[PDB]
């Protein structure tokens, strides 16, 4: 039950997970599920593409994998799919 | 980064979150995020509907938002979704 965790590490794989998916759906029209898990994974969390992957979000965004009515300029103003990993596990709140 | 952490909550907070969409999937085709984020989660993990939630499993089955070759009988030998998250937080590994 309780137990000594490291967060930021636990973060990384988290960050490794949601890469690893990513450059799945951009590259394979073949990996559906890939695409099926970054779309909803976009939509629930409200965020579009990687930190570690950025000149490759470019791809998923144009392919209709991010939320409606993300584009390039409003996603400015957002954060990242890593950058909401890392909040999360922060604490930041 | 290291810190205190109660696993067995942690298993019951992503339980409740399952168990939420789950019940937004069955019930409203309107809803279908939830679909998609229940489909997804069921595709990717392997699982099928809930331990909380038995009598509504029957449902998102019939709307195809498991696994594909998934069924009444198949699922008897199967762990469902509850079950792998609470191992998987168990490390039961």
């Amino acid at each position: 039950s309780h137990m000594f965790v490291n967060k930021d590490q636990i973060a990384k794989d988290v960050k490794q997970f949601y890469d690893q998916a990513l450059q799945q759906a951009v590259v394979d029209d073949d990996a559906n599920n890939a695409k099926a898990v970054v779309k909803t994974f976009h939509e629930t969390v409200d965020c579009c593409g990687s930190s570690t992957l950025a000149a490759l979000t470019t791809s998923v965004l144009k392919n209709n994998l991010c939320p409606s009515g993300s584009n390039i300029i409003s996603n400015l103003l957002k954060k990242d799919c890593h950058q909401k990993i890392d909040d999360f596990f922060s604490g930041k709140l």
